[PDB]
């Protein structure tokens, strides 16, 4: 069900400019925000919409409004795929035929070089409008997540602005604070993320408005030495409803550390539990409010609120005016600079030195801001997401999760944790808000397919899933196929993750291979690459002849690129190629759902 036309929701509230946003984890929309706010003072009047729902075909009808301006800040996922929300608006945009002459456009693209297609979204929504008549307005900025997306954005929005207000020649809080005293308890929001009460009236479908809890049945230490802390978690989903496939997703719903949270009341002098609301007030808007309310501060910083990541230029620009000593108020104005030394202080003291919120305030002790705005300026928490590590056809009911608690000491001197991580880490077998979200990541139907997984350190996390499924057809006396395991580890008796259980899968026929890479245990490392390499001629005969599929899981930076040159270089000596013959050939097998990944950062 979706909303009325956006054309009139603009001429009915006086704006002109309109700012869509294609958000997984919210990138997206924090900017479209940011750039619907720059226009309100800079003569014009904007809002950021959701393209989910609305229909883009209006977008013909926005001529009608003098001065409109429709600007797409998107995101690219998987394979070059729009993101769940921008769904629908790809699909009429790649098969539409209106004509939108008249309508005029600048396009944003959010997205990572070390991932293949990069800024493919953006770039097809930016090609694909002027197709349809519509007239550029500014270039086509180019975000990106593996340099700093935070300052390809400021960089761009700051040559923008200045060809928006020459074209059309004008040349020129966010919220509202209501205490409520008297309010009955059973009133306010205890960090749900739909309904009010939802997580005590749970109520199937389960979803990511819904988000089931899950209750830890099991938390074990992978992890055999004591440098790192590897474990596995068995979440229970038994009356949820639920239903998953190897491979699959499952987001969760994480819980700042208290400790951090009572920190910040404490410095700020800023009572916590003080049940109010921050009403959106532009009385027209149907963004009420900035994050479930009524509720507390302390429930806000601990399950709506990202009190960790480091903070982005817009929230250090508004927070200097809290900054008694004008040295330090000049820091925080400065640290927006799209260059010279604010911006090198940015990168340096903030973004590299991992200063969250708190330790801007402890560094800078002028830096008194009152809570409620802070909870305003703040992004909102998102959920973390994992591999599950089981089949569902062995374990219905139960969704594993593998993973590395991440903590390290930065460069500000204090000790980091993962918010997740640290989390699920301390859930002793303690519900768990879940979600589970399907992906294309599928063992092949045909269980005579071979199979090559290639899964080093964590990435073994999907594989544990494909090969309990993989002896479970053998149980069902149904012809499988190869299955092969490329893991790789740091030592033998420090992280071998799932050591025990392989070696049952090894004997037992079902995992065929058990190729292991122990990069520590010698003076050279050794790699994953290495045995691929050892094993060519068999795995091109696999490639070749069997039809077999490949899985590449883990890391996206280094592990996943080198994975592909090494099976680009099997394919260039046992089918004599060129070095370009064999990268098509390659990437011919991704086309055909023949080469499947799954790596991240
Ligand atoms: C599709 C998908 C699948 C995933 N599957 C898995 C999985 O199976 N297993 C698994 O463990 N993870 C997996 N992840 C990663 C996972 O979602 C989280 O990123 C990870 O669990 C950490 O989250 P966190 O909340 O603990 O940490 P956060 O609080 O989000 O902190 C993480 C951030 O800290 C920074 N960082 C980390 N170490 C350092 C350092 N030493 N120095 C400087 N900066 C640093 C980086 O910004 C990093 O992103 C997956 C991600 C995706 C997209
Ligand atoms: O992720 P995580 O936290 O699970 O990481 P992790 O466990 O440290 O990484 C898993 C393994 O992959 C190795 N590795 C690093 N770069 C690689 C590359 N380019 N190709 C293949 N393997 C590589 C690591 O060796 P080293 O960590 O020994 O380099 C380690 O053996
Ligand atoms: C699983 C995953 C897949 C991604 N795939 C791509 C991709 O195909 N191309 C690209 O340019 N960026 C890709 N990215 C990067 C995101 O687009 C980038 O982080 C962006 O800032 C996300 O914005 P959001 O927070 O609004 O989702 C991917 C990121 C993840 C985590």
């Amino acid at each position: 069900v979706k909303e009325s036309s956006f054309v009139e929701k603009m001429k009915k509230t006086g704006r002109n400019i309109i700012v869509f946003y294609g958000s997984q984890t919210g990138t997206a929309e924090e900017f479209a925000n940011r750039l619907s706010k720059d226009a309100h003072r800079y003569g014009m009047r904007g809002m950021s919409a959701d393209p989910e729902e609305y229909d883009l075909a209006d977008l013909s009808s926005l001529p009608e409004i003098d001065k409109s301006l429709v600007v797409f800040c998107m995101a690219t996922y998987g394979e070059g795929d729009p993101t769940d929300n921008a769904q629908d608006f790809y699909d009429w945009l790649q098969e539409t035929d209106v004509d939108l002459t008249g309508v005029k456009f600048a396009v944003f693209g959010l997205g990572n070089k070390t991932y293949e297609h990069f800024n493919a979204m953006g770039k097809y929504v930016d090609q694909r409008l002027e197709q349809l008549g519509a007239q550029r307005i500014f270039e086509l900025g180019l975000g990106d997540d593996d340099g700093n997306l935070e300052e390809d954005f400021i960089t761009w929005r700051e040559q923008f602005w200045p060809a928006v207000c020459e074209f059309f020649g004008v040349e020129a809080r966010q919220y509202e604070l209501v205490v409520h005293e008297d309010m009955d308890v059973a009133k306010v929001y205890t960090g749900e993320m739909g309904r009010l009460k939802s997580y005590e009236n749970q109520k199937p479908p389960f979803d990511a408005k819904n988000p089931f809890l899950a209750a830890v049945t099991a938390n074990r230490k992978l992890n055999q030495g004591t440098e790192r802390h590897l474990m596995h978690l068995e979440l229970d989903i038994s009356d949820s409803k639920i239903r998953y496939e190897s491979g699959d997703h499952v987001a969760v719903y994480p819980a700042n550390d208290s400790a951090l949270v009572n920190q910040i009341g404490e410095i700020l002098g800023a009572d916590l539990d003080v049940i109010m609301s921050l009403n959106n007030l532009d009385e027209e808007s149907n963004k009420k409010h900035p994050f479930p309310c009524p509720t507390t501060y302390r429930t806000a910083l601990t399950y709506y609120l990202d009190i960790t990541n480091p903070p982005r230029t817009n929230v250090l620009y508004e927070l200097a005016q809290y900054a008694s000593e004008p040295s330090e108020q000049e820091h925080l104005h400065k640290m927006a600079s799209s260059s010279g030394e604010g911006k090198e202080l940015y990168l340096s003291w903030v973004v590299e030195a991992r200063r969250h919120i708190l330790a801007i305030l402890q560094d800078y002790p002028s830096l008194r801001p009152p809570i409620d705005h802070l909870c305003e300026l703040l992004p909102r928490l998102q959920a973390r997401y994992y591999s599950i590590a089981s089949s569902s056809k062995v374990h219905p009911n139960s969704v594993h999760i593998c993973a590395v608690a991440v903590e390290y000491e930065a460069k500000s001197g204090r000790v980091n944790k993962g918010v997740a991580t640290s989390w699920l880490r301390a859930k002793e077998p303690a519900l768990v808000p879940m979600f589970v979200r399907k992906s294309q990541f599928r063992l092949p139907f045909k269980s005579t397919t071979p199979v090559i997984m290639v899964g080093p350190g964590t990435g073994i996390a999907p594989f544990m899933g494909f090969i309990q499924e993989r002896a479970w057809l053998r149980e069902q006396g149904k012809e499988v196929g190869e299955t092969l395991l490329y893991y790789g580890c740091r030592r033998s008796d420090e992280d071998y993750l799932y050591r025990e259980e392989l070696a049952r899968f090894h004997k037992d026929g079902a995992l065929t291979q058990l190729n292991v890479a122990f990069s520590r245990e010698q003076a050279h490392k050794v790699y994953v690459q290495h045995l691929l390499k050892r094993d060519r001629e068999h795995l091109w005969k696999l490639i070749h002849e069997g039809g077999a599929h490949i899985y590449v899981c883990g890391d996206a930076r280094n592990m996943a690129k080198d994975v592909q040159n090494t099976f680009y270089d099997i394919v260039a000596e046992f089918g004599p190629m060129e070095h370009t013959q064999a990268v098509d050939y390659v990437k011919k097998l991704m086309t055909k759902g023949r080469y499947s990944l799954d790596v991240w950062s």
